[PDB]
């Protein structure tokens, strides 16, 4: 399918909007800077005080120079109400804070389809409700925008009736440079599903899998943490970025004869067939609900499986010896 | 473990040393740049006619200002004999090339232990030998030069007649500014397995085919490829860029909690015991001989295997898809 790129795309729409930013966080402080460099009219939506302390993003936007509101002073201002904020807390805010807020003539808009696809949030009939989902990091996002780049992007419209939505959902992320790299059009659902996956078996839980048990077989037979370290992590950056420049042709142009042929000997015999397999089951749950269902009742019960897993992740050898290698670089 | 930096290691004695390159290729070009770079005196061995055609290779290195010589001569004039050729033809061009201009008290040095811990090269008694192995593809390993920092690597010694080998070696570390990542002491055999197995499991055939088998997944579910390859291949240079920067804490911290959650209740899932079973099963084949046996098998049949592992990538539509991607970013 076809990808848009600045040379599609009017941004104009944008000249007479403000667009509420709800959420200070990875995302909301990338995007909200990424529009105001671009010139857009921005207004940050927070709360001042979370579970009964101080919110640093509420005083990070302060000090980033925003106009900071309560999320429900913010909605009343924006044109455009972009929700950045994590997901599980979306519904609630978004009945409480943001719905009594709304009024025909807005836009309420996303970066991730989650809360749209599976029925969480059902706006009313008279606002827009499109979505701008980056595929990247926030921080890496501004990196990116900062260095004259962007970051991939997809973009979704669940409802029209002002006949604007597209366009401005288009508009915000010409602003935000996305389309240097390029813009998809799909629907809510399909970036749901896409990004659960790929952040579930690919990005983050296939890449800190692989690099963990890779690291782990090596400690196990007598090699050195700080070698392992090396080995599986700190090079894994030097080996991608050859990949991101040129595809695998190039990564395998750079390394040595015999490295690529162990990748193409060896690779399959580790990530083979029942890997795949196992990705389809994932992407199936994904789609059907039941990983929704189970991160929703995850955040009911007070999120113990993502506390204990933090706690965790924080006392594994590669992630001590790592800071104690990094820490060490003459950077 | 101890690990080296610059304040650990005193280059001085490469003062009245040249250092003969042979090999201008990903490393060698890497290598003999920065030690050029450093002050050091280089020349480089290279073989102007390769397969009937003038060697880029030959005029690359003219063309950066190197005396370059062939390799017959080169060895001559190199108090350090650093072969970096490919792995699979280094035994040969040893043989008739390299030994009879080998004498008492030069260093024999390679950047991958394979060749000396597989017996494929047996050097004489009576020359130092070692081995500088950076942990790093050649063209990201000059890039962290020229930025003021390093890659990280290993140092072994193999023979040490003049008593100055271990000296020498972690000079050329430094003089190449790996020490400012860190350098950790080894044995040929240790950086041979450990190599092996991280290109093959991690970096290259693991990260492969996490990226494909994820890419097909998708596409074979009915997304656009484009999608697929944003999702699957892009994004992941930008999420391990969070990792090398700051270890699993940091990249979990910038993702979604939506996205932590994935990463733990899923990412397990797809990368599980089995895996790291298959892991454990290639490391013993590096460690006793097999894999090595096989590789050299490959080169001695004309490397059909990987002709025909390098035609088929060239297909596939991560490739086909990713280039087309690629040409339309406007940096
Ligand atoms: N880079 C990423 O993290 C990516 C995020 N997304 C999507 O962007 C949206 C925002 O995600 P993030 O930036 O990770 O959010 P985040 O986790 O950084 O949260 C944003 C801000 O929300 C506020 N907040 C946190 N908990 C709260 C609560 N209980 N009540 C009120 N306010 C609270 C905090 O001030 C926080 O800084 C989500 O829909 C996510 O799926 C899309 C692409 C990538
Ligand atoms: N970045 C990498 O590629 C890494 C390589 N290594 C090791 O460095 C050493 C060098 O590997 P690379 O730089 O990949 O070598 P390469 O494959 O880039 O070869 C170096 C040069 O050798 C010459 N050459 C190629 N085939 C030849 C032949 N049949 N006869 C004569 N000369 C020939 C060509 O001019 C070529 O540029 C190896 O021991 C390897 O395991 C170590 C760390 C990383
Ligand atoms: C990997 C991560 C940045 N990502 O794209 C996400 O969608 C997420 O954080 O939810
Ligand atoms: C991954 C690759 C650059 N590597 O570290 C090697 O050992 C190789 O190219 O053989
Ligand atoms: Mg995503
Ligand atoms: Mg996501
Ligand atoms: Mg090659
Ligand atoms: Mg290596
Ligand atoms: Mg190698
Ligand atoms: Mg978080």
């Amino acid at each position: 399918m076809e990808i848009l790129h600045d040379e599609d795309v009017d941004d104009s729409i944008l000249r007479d909007k403000t667009i509420a930013v709800m959420g200070y966080g990875a995302q909301g402080d990338a995007q909200a800077n990424c529009l105001k460099d671009s010139g857009i009219n921005v207004v940050i939506g927070e709360t001042e005080i979370l579970g009964g302390n101080k919110n640093p993003s509420w005083e990070k936007a302060k000090e980033d120079g925003f106009e900071v509101l309560p999320i429900d002073k913010a909605a009343e201002k924006g044109d455009v109400v972009h929700i950045l904020l994590p997901d599980e807390v979306q519904p609630a805010i978004y009945e409480n804070q943001i719905k009594p807020q709304l009024k025909a003539g807005k836009a309420l808009c996303f970066s991730h389809g989650f809360n749209i696809c599976f029925k969480r949030i059902v706006p009313p009939e008279d606002v827009d409700v499109i979505m701008v989902a980056p595929k990247a990091p926030g921080t890496e996002e501004r990196k990116a925008y900062l260095e004259g780049f962007g970051v991939p992007g997809l973009v979704a419209v669940k409802q029209n009736p002002s006949g604007e939505a597209r366009e401005v959902a288009l508009a915000m992320t010409k602003a935000m440079h996305w389309t240097k790299a390029g813009i998809l059009e799909c629907t809510f659902e399909q970036e749901t599903y896409e990004d659960l996956f790929g952040e579930q078996c690919v990005l983050c839980g296939g890449l800190v899998e692989l690099m963990r048990n890779g690291f782990e077989v090596l400690v196990e037979a007598g090699y050195p943490p700080e070698m392992a370290y090396f080995e599986c992590v700190h090079e894994m950056k030097l080996i991608v970025d050859l990949v991101w420049q040129g595809g695998i042709k190039r990564m395998a142009e750079v390394i040595s004869n015999t490295a690529e042929y162990g990748m193409w000997a060896v690779g399959h015999q580790i990530i083979g067939p029942e890997v795949k397999e196992k990705m389809k089951e994932a992407l199936k749950r994904v789609e059907n609900g039941e990983f929704a269902n189970e991160w929703v009742d995850e955040y009911k019960r007070g999120i113990p499986f993502l506390k204990a897993s933090r706690e965790k992740m924080g006392e594994h050898q590669v992630e001590t010896v790592g800071a104690e290698i990094r820490k060490l670089f003459a950077q």
